[PDB]
Parts: structure tokens; C-alpha cells; sequence
């Protein structure tokens, strides 16, 4: 689908049987989510953004279904004010910016 | 132009005679830049991100030239680690996400 930018690019995602809206963020290298449980072992990491840094739990090989499209990749879990889909996953769906 | 997301969507920008690379950020409501002087008065404001908050000087009706396209709108100046082009300006060029 084509998405304009007059409103926040929210999309519903299915991840670990959980339904959530997520922000298609081209400014995000990686995908981070609010607190929720996921499969496998994880590494603690710190990510930097506007205003400072936050500690998050790093998880690899996470299944997310995004607007009917399937993807697997790294998903970080931490105190983000919003769920964002970063570029690590936007690529796999062939998402592009266009103007 | 069509832009893939395997690398950061950086673009060269011209703003107040200054050349700058900026991040096309669909996760950014507004456009912010690192410290720089711009003409006229400004209002102090606070913006929120993943790491926390920062105070920035708000300027309205700012001319920015982006990859050959011209736009005018609000541009904030503050301690961002990167210059980002938020949705307040991404719309005016008719930028869209596509997958
Ligand atoms: C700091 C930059 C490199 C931009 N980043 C993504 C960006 O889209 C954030 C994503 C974002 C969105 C909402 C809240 C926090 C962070 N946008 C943002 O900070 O927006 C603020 C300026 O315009 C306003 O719009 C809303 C918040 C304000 S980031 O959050 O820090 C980031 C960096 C690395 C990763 N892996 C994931 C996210």
C-alpha cells in the first residue's frame, strides 16, 4: 500500500500473538517495542535517541506480521513512548520513501 | 526519486544558505536541526523522544531546499544527534512510504 504522511504512519502488527499498532519509522535503524515477552535468549543493550539513551532487552529472530506481510528480525524491548518499526525490518517488506 | 532503506535515508539540504545532510524521518512529526543561526525571533519549546526531552528554539516559516524541492515550515533548533526532516515538511514534497 501507498502511505501519505499527513498523519502518523501507524500500522497494526501481530507479534507473539499480540496485536499492536506500530510506527513506520525511517529514522529508526532498529525495531523497538514497549514491554512484552518474546522468545529466546536476549542481550541487554542501550540505544540512543533524541533526549538521551535507554536500556533495552535485545532479541533476535522475532516474528512480526505487519499489515499482512511477514518478517523476522531483531526486536528491542524497552521504554519507548511508541512502538517503532525501524529500517532493520522495513527493508524486508520492500518499503520505500517516495516523492 | 525512489529511496530504499538499506542505508539511512540521508539527503543534502539547503537551509538559510547552509548545506546540511538531513534524515528523512517518518517517525518525526516536526523538523529539527542541530544548533545553527536562523533569521528572526524564536520561541522556547520542549520536544519528546525515545531518550527523553530537550529544549529547542522554535522558528516558523523557514525555507528549506531538499534534493531540488523547496518547502517552508516550522524548523526546530536543538541538541539533536542528527538533523531530521519530520512530517511537517515531508508532506509538502508529497513524500510517501511504499511497500
Ligand atoms: C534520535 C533520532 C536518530 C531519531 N530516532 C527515530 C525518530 O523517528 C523518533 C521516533 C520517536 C517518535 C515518538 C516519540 C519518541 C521517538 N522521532 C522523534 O524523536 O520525534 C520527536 C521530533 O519530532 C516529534 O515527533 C514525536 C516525537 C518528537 S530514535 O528514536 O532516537 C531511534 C534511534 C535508533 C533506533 N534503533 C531506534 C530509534
Amino acid at each position: 500500500p501507498q502511505i501519505t504522511l499527513w498523519k502518523r504512519p501507524l500500522v497494526t502488527v501481530k507479534i507473539e500473538g499480540q496485536l499492536k499498532e506500530a510506527l513506520l519509522d525511517t529514522g529508526a535503524d532498529d525495531t523497538i517495542f514497549e514491554e512484552m515477552n518474546l522468545p529466546g535468549r536476549w542481550k541487554p543493550i542501550i540505544i540512543g535517541g533524541i533526549g538521551g539513551f535507554i536500556k533495552v532487552r535485545q532479541y533476535d529472530q522475532i516474528l512480526i506480521e505487519i499489515c499482512g506481510h511477514k518478517v523476522i528480525g531483531t526486536v528491542l524491548v524497552g521504554p519507548t513512548p511508541f512502538n517503532v518499526i525501524g529500517r532493520n525490518l522495513l527493508t524486508q517488506i520492500g518499503c520505500t520513501l517516495n516523492f
